[PDB]
């Protein structure tokens, strides 16, 4: 159970969204791999 | 550049933030690795 998306900016749009907080060294526009353990 | 984390809900306060949004499948409390590509 794997995709791939890039990160973005959260919007108000956005609240009640099932999100993965993503920390500093990892910019929005970057490409990454989310996969469920 | 990875890094595992629990899936969430966005609230008010996560406006602004860096995220991935999460789709149907992987829910609020799942563990996920994230990977930059």
């Amino acid at each position: 159970k794997k995709f791939v998306a890039r990160v973005e900016e959260a919007r108000a749009e956005d609240v009640g969204k099932r999100v993965v907080i993503i920390p500093k060294g990892i910019k929005v526009g970057d490409v990454v791999e989310v996969k469920k353990v």
